[PDB]
């Protein structure tokens, strides 16, 4: 299957990010020191790329069901959801597809952000675009300075932090070739035929949707770089801690595309931060345009 991943580095604001935190762990010379650190959820993340789908979706005239369309992304999830939606809830598990697809075809956002009904006969759809947290940005030769100076941490009167922004990093992927497939067991439905027919603009929109994730809910923050990877297996680029994430990423995705037999390799750049990289695009509109192909 086809899927597009990708590791993003973003300057962040800190007055605008400051509240999740998270564990960083540093090996001294006398032992480990974990400390957290301001952090960026997956879910909020997902709920940016969520709403900008949903305004996609409405322009494109694809169809977002009633929830989703006031960026209420219950999705299904209980019963009084299925009420408002004008969706019966699966009968036994043998209407978990017929259930499923009728999702889809109400609500893109169910569709490719997936859903999880709880109840008599529960029905899980797995995200097809899966975000990860937005953590620290691990670069150069004096990490844990950096992370005092931007953070209150101490790797060991209390003042205000000395600097005003810090780098950040995220990676996604996104299921492409899932969206618009239905992920429960069952014999085929005939709103299948349907899905299918839109699966084209269902696919176009989520890369569309990437646009607002990528081009920096969320704090303010600038894009310093990405590198974006358009595999037939599984693979996810580097993190973007080290300056050679990108370099390291274009190494492993040679070695994988070998281990896993694939035929579908392509990596697109963005560079706004003067690093090494060894395509090289220039906006994240040309990188959704690209994708899009």
């Amino acid at each position: 299957h086809h899927m597009i991943s990708g590791s993003v580095r973003f300057l962040v604001n800190l007055e605008s990010l400051n509240h999740r935190t998270a564990p960083v762990v540093l090996k001294t010379s006398t032992g480990y020191l974990v400390r957290y650190v301001p952090v960026i959820s997956g879910e909020a993340l997902a709920h940016a790329y969520q709403a900008s789908l949903v305004d996609i979706a409405k322009k494109e005239g694809l169809p977002v069901g009633s929830l989703s369309s006031q960026y209420e992304f219950i999705k299904f999830s209980t019963d009084e959801a299925l009420k408002i939606e004008g969706i019966k809830e699966p009968k036994d598990y043998n209407d978990a597809r017929r259930f499923e697809v009728e999702v889809m075809l109400k609500d893109v956002i169910a569709d490719v952000g997936g859903f999880m009904y709880a109840g008599g006969a529960p029905v899980r759809r797995t995200s097809r675009i899966k975000l990860g947290y937005m953590i620290p940005a691990l670069r150069g030769d004096e990490i844990p300075a950096q992370l005092e100076a931007q953070f209150h941490v101490r790797f060991s009167a209390i003042f205000n932090v000395e600097v005003s922004s810090a780098l950040y990093t995220f990676s996604f992927e996104l299921d492409e070739d899932l969206i618009a497939v239905p992920s429960t067991f069952g014999e085929k439905v005939k709103g299948e035929e349907e899905l299918e027919r839109q699966k084209a603009k269902r696919v176009k929109s989520a890369i569309k949707a990437l646009y607002s994730l990528l081009s920096g809910f969320l704090p303010s923050m600038k894009l310093m770089s990405l590198v974006v990877t358009k595999t037939d297996f599984p693979f996810m680029p580097e993190p973007a801690h080290d300056d050679d994430y990108i370099k390291t990423t274009i190494m492993r995705l040679g070695k994988a595309k070998g281990v896993l037999n694939g035929n579908l390799a392509k990596a697109y750049v963005i560079n706004n931060e003067g690093i090494e990289v060894g395509t090289v695009l220039s906006t994240v509109e040309d990188l959704v345009v690209k994708l899009e192909e």
